[PDB]
DNA sequence: ACGAATTCG
DNA sequence: ACGAATTCG
């Protein structure tokens, strides 16, 4: 019993080349055919595109206006049981926490995504949001496997300020030994989309999990969306993360 | 006049006089000088002095010896009342990472039968430069601690501090006190920069800060007596001498 | 969605 | 020399 997924901030707020870039995202999704896709910065017409292009997935969204997150669940692999949205009462960017309860065969999951408050300036609110996420991860029954995957905008120091990850919550990248090839998910040296004429890189996109001992084992982690499209730009200013995991009973 | 009874007292003004605003500057300098004439402080600590402003001080505050923190741009100064203060030396300590030509100016003097190290600075400005401002504060506090134990150390200047930043510094050292805090945090002189009450910068909003502060090293030998704002009167041009209020402080040196 | 600089109210 | 918003590099 395995589960595979992609998490990706697809920069729907960039209107430039957006249709081509959306098609680019989905060409990448088609190659890997993940069980679950967690998306951030979806906008309404992008969601409308996904409802047709990804009609083979159940699509759950974090809002209906502005920009928002989504979780796509592969029909026939993933059974959708419920969705839950938890607000971030002090967000200035309409951010929230989107959760879905699902099963794959006999295994129950709570899958969660968010786009935490952006920029250095909003560190304090981002930390409060992270605490909300970690709190929610603890609520599921012990028998349920909890996975958060999303755009956290985190700096390592902010996780320390937060108290560090709890003893029963793990970061998939850390678990896999901090591989260098997929460390940075936002990198202005390698990615030209924002036209930032400087080199900055961050591990903004992260995966946290809580599972009974050895019931969830990350197997691989890889960057996706690394190829330029016809327009000479990438699907997004972020790279996506493709993760495969086994559920070991 | 300063007679026998007041011989144990040092009085001073600290004031960022906004020499970077050239508009109405000569009239505003005359306003500052009128205040100095009224209170006749022993020492004046100034920030944002520019070279033309030194000429205005030589004309309208001629009884003060002027010691400056630099020769060009904008800089601090310490003014010493002739006949009261004996000038012994001046020291300038750089702030190697300043982006605003800031530094620490110290003047060693004798006054009223006591040796003093008088210090001023204009610490790095704006919220954005908090980290550098904190580094500079540490330099200042370190220098206050280094002075010979017999000397009385007083810093007065424009610190640009927010209260949270002093905490991040770990707070003032054990033998260093803030004069305003010492006097019980009086409300009348709490804010030294206030855009509701002062319109020189034409900021269309109401913000207020205790940017200008006085620190002293002491045990029981230096006792603040009073702290008051100055420069709260509009001049003929309808503007204040500066965007900051000045602070007038008197301290007693005790056996 | 970087840090630095600048504009706006 | 404010904070927020925007622009610049
Ligand atoms: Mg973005
Ligand atoms: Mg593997
Ligand atoms: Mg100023």
């Amino acid at each position: 019993s395995t589960i595979s997924f992609i998490t990706w901030n697809i920069d729907g707020l960039d209107g430039c080349n957006l249709p081509e870039r959306a098609r680019g995202v989905c060409s990448c999704l088609a190659l890997y055919s993940p069980d679950v896709v967690f998306l951030q910065e979806v906008i309404p017409p992008y969601c409308a595109y996904l409802k047709k292009r990804a009609a083979s997935y159940t699509i759950i969204t974090g809002n209906e206006e502005g920009y928002f997150t989504a979780i796509l669940l592969k029909k026939g692999r993933v059974k959708f049981k419920s969705q839950e949205i938890i607000p971030f009462p002090n967000t200035k960017m309409m951010r929230n926490l989107l959760c879905v309860n699902v099963s794959l065969g006999g295994n129950e999951f709570c899958l969660m995504t968010s786009h935490l408050e952006s920029t250095r300036e909003h560190s304090a609110e981002r930390i409060r949001q992270l605490k909300t996420v970690l709190g929610k991860m603890q609520e599921a029954p012990d028998s349920t496997t909890v996975i958060f995957a999303g755009d956290t905008n985190l700096r390592d120091q902010e996780v320390i300020k937060c108290g560090g990850l709890p003893d029963n919550v793990f970061d998939a990248w850390e678990f896999l030994g901090k591989p260098k090839h997929c460390q940075y998910t936002w990198d202005t040296k390698a990615n030209n989309n924002l036209r930032i004429p400087a080199a900055y890189k961050h591990r903004f996109d992260r995966i946290f999990f809580r599972a009974e001992e050895g019931h969830l084992i990350p197997q691989s982690l890889d960057l996706v969306g690394l190829e330029k499209l016809d327009c000479g730009r990438f699907p997004s200013d972020h790279w996506g993360l493709l993760c495969t995991l086994n559920v070991v009973l």
